[PDB]
């Protein structure tokens, strides 16, 4: 019924979100950009744009048919990019698996008419948004590393200037 804006994302356990949350007010005075809430911090895998019901079966049945397993992620990065004005988290090499599961996906919704980026995937949790002007970025905190056990189709809305993200669907990792 509802044409929606959807991605595919993975998530962080509420911990390591803690975690985030507080190094980043350590780190970064409001005056540096912005803040994510806590709640929308995640790590985009391919991002759909606007997708009909219709679209949407049929994406959701392409990301079931998905076998691959589960791993783990270990933030080691951060860094700023002035060009589309965000701080971030991420890792220095991804783990095979992830990338993987993002060109999968990617390749599913090209596939099926979504327009994909041919800009390369870069993982990365965006921290700041709206940081316009550089500025120091320490090292992420100790030990931010977790396994990934699954991956999850969300809606993006907007209203009352927070944007929220409703879970639709989730998939567990599995050969
Ligand atoms: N054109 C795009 N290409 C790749 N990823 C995108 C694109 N647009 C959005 N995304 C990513 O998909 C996720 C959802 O984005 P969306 O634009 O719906 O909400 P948002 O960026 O959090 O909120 P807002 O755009 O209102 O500030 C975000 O992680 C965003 O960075
Ligand atoms: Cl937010
Ligand atoms: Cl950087
Ligand atoms: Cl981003
Ligand atoms: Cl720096
Ligand atoms: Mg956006």
């Amino acid at each position: 019924s509802e044409p929606q804006r959807l991605f595919f994302a993975i998530d962080l356990p509420a911990e390591i979100r803690e975690q985030i949350i507080h190094w980043r007010a350590k780190h970064f005075p409001p005056e540096a950009g912005r803040p994510v809430a806590a709640d929308n911090l995640h790590l985009t895998l391919a991002f759909l744009g606007e997708v009909s019901a219709e679209k949407e079966k049929a994406l959701s049945l392409l990301a079931g048919r998905i076998r691959q397993p589960g791993f783990t992620l270990t933030l080691d990065d951060a860094g700023q990019w002035l060009r589309s004005r965000v701080v971030w988290l991420g890792m220095r090499q991804p783990p095979r698996g992830l990338i993987q599961l993002a060109n999968m996906l990617r390749s599913q919704a090209a596939r099926s008419g979504c327009f994909q980026s041919n800009r390369p995937f870069h993982p990365h949790i965006t921290l700041l948004r709206d940081a316009s002007e550089a500025v120091t970025i320490p090292p992420p905190g100790f030990n931010w590393s977790y396994a990934v056990t699954e991956f999850t189709l969300y809606a993006s809305s907007f209203a009352r200037g927070r944007t929220r993200y409703t879970p639709l669907k989730r998939w567990a990792l599995t050969q």
